[PDB]
């Protein structure tokens, strides 16, 4: 039997309109009684906890920033991976002379040096609030950051990616999230390491854990679970590593399999 249920949000529990169907909501509600529910997302911690409170008036053990943050409703953040203020300072001092548009994620708040069109459109599309801080260099250099993000034309961004990777590949992870978004994040952090950490903390055993995913990012969690469910919309690689491929996230792919799994709770 299974007693721990891990769900990615985007492309999984959330449909393409970023909402959770009533069917999936009700099934989670039933499990949450007596059993453990875990949400794992690449989104900010606040954004993730907000979805939790919106559909369920509470919070659950949570994996945010794709593994950098592990949160427990009672303890709060018990894992907080970030770019060390040193490598962070080096990156900022290196990047500024290059006149680019960068923003920083600090203590769960998105900051941008200048209030331009780049930031406006990014916060809009990845729906999050941001704050303009001209002195962001000092904020980061002295407070540390979960991650940095550069926004430019796919052209210049492909070039920036090139030089920042060659220069910092050794102490940080640099990759394009999309044609116009370049991200810099803590080296070896991912959803799998975060889930394994949570497991050690909570004393979960792999055999009682189920994970639902659709991502390359979620593939890491699969190694830490006893049962693996890929969404029908998952990339080919994820489906081939799963045990079962349920319906799409636009339907209630989660419920479709969730209702058939051998589980404690619900008696
Ligand atoms: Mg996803």
């Amino acid at each position: 039997m299974y007693r721990v249920f891990v769900f990615d949000l985007d492309g999984t529990l959330l449909n393409d309109n970023l909402e959770i169907s009533e069917k999936d909501r009700r099934n989670i509600e039933k499990l949450s009684r007596k059993c453990y529910v875990v949400f794992a997302s690449g989104r900010m911690l606040v954004s993730t906890l907000n979805v939790e409170k919106k559909y369920f008036k509470r919070t659950f053990p949570t994996i945010a920033y794709n593994g950098a943050i592990v949160y427990l409703p009672e303890e709060g953040v018990i894992l907080n991976e970030k770019i060390p203020p040193e490598v962070a300072k080096d990156i900022i001092e290196y990047i500024k002379p290059l006149n680019v548009h960068w923003q920083a994620y600090i203590d769960d708040v998105l900051y941008s040096e200048k209030d331009n069109e780049e930031i406006k459109s990014y916060a809009r599309h990845s729906n999050v609030d941001y704050r303009v801080e001209p002195n962001l260099s000092e904020l980061v250099s002295k407070m540390g950051t979960t991650k940095l993000l550069l926004i430019d034309t796919p052209e210049r961004l492909d070039e920036l990616k090139e030089i920042l990777s060659e220069r910092f590949k050794d102490v940080v992870k640099v990759f394009k999230s999309f044609p116009t978004y370049l991200e810099i994040v803590p080296k070896n952090v991912d959803k799998g390491k975060a889930l394994r950490f949570l497991r050690e903390r909570m004393n979960w055993k792999k055999e009682e854990i189920v994970v639902f995913g659709d991502n390359e990012n979620d593939l890491f969690m699969f190694e830490e679970a006893g049962l693996r469910v890929a969404m029908e919309n998952a990339i080919e690689k994820v489906k081939e590593a799963s045990d079962i491929v349920t319906l799409t996230n636009n339907d209630s792919g989660v419920s479709y399999v969730l209702e058939r799994i051998s589980t404690d709770c619900l008696d």
